């Protein structure tokens, strides 16, 4: 009841920051999580005996890939602390509870496969779920795992709370589908540049929270850019092994999946910067302006990229 998680002075004062990595030491990552609960939501959100019992029932559930693994639960799970904390006001207490949960939860048993692939393999998981086969997997997973004896984070909260909380998670999870990221920051645009963006409409939140968990789920590319570089590797880790699986299948991959097409990664990622993250980012930040520091981040790893591209790295 009185145990406060603690971190080391430099993690105890980074961790507070957009740019934050949560480090090599795998053994850390659960504290580190237990943390930013305890700082985002309260230190009686959760019976800790229940989170941590959920926490390493989570982590055993995420897969041994070099990008879609229990170090990105985590990394996706600190940028959305950052926001909640730095906007301490805009969120229920539901959202502050559901949000970090769903965050950890986001890629629960991924295998480092496109939903693209999935289709074309005619995996089972894509005759299950036709749209966000992965996603609609992973809240899947999640309502599984919140379902093992002891795991039930939530057992304490009315049963209406509850339903709702789940509603938070599985609307956030399917946010992180990135095809339904492009309709869903348009349709933000609009209604903040109209004057009709309204956070008591509840569809309103939902597009909102569906924009930050894209934020959240892209923070690689708003980090120091050495952890930015190093993560591009593992990304394209698995979308180099998703190409090979294309075409054992007998299909020529898109470029971005053909390890061949390794020369063309730095303007590969100046169209991801340009179509996807700084949109992203910008829109967060007029939205939600202490989120600032991510766009400035984003735009010094494009101009980063930029860079290489003019062979000064
Ligand atoms: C940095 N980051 N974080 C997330 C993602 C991302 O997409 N998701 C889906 C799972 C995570 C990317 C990311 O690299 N995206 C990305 C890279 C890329 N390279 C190319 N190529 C290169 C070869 O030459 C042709 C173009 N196209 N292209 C398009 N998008
Ligand atoms: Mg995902
Ligand atoms: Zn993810």
């Amino acid at each position: 009841g009185l145990m406060q998680f603690t971190l080391p002075v430099r993690l105890c004062k980074e961790i507070e920051l957009f740019h934050f990595d949560i480090g090599p030491f795998e053994n850390m990552w659960p504290g580190i999580f237990v943390y930013m609960v305890h700082r985002s939501c309260g230190t009686s959100c959760f019976e800790l005996e229940k989170l941590c019992r959920f926490i390493m029932s989570v982590k055993k559930n995420y897969r041994r890939v070099p990008y879609h693994n229990w170090k990105h639960a985590v990394t996706v799970a600190h940028c959305m602390y950052a926001i909640l904390q730095n906007n301490h006001t805009l969120f229920t207490d539901l959202e502050r509870k559901g949000l970090l949960i769903a965050c950890l939860c986001h890629d629960l048993d991924h295998r480092g496969f496109s939903n693209s692939y999935l289709q074309k393999f005619d995996h089972p998981l894509a005759a299950l779920y036709s749209t966000s086969t992965m996603e609609q997997h992973h809240f899947s997973q999640t309502v599984s795992i919140l379902q093992l004896e002891g795991h039930n984070i939530f057992s304490t909260l009315s049963s209406s709370e509850y339903e709702q909380v789940l509603e938070i998670i599985r609307k956030a999870i399917i946010a992180t589908d990135l095809a339904l990221y492009f309709g869903n920051r348009k349709q933000l645009e609009e209604m903040y540049q109209t004057g009709s963006l309204n956070l008591n409409n509840q569809s309103h939140r939902d597009r909102v929270i569906g924009l930050m968990m894209t934020a959240c789920d892209l923070c690689s590319v708003t980090k120091l850019w050495p952890v930015t570089k190093l993560t591009a590797n593992d990304i394209y880790a698995e979308f180099w092994a998703e190409g090979d699986e294309m075409k054992k299948l007998g299909i020529q991959p898109i470029p971005m999946m053909d390890r061949d097409k390794k020369d063309e990664v730095p303007q590969g990622q100046l169209g991801f910067y340009n179509a996807v993250a700084i949109p992203c980012y910008t829109t967060l930040t007029q939205i939600l302006p202490p989120t600032e520091p991510l766009l400035k981040a984003c735009r010094d790893n494009l101009s980063q990229w930029e860079k290489v591209i003019r062979g000064e790295e």
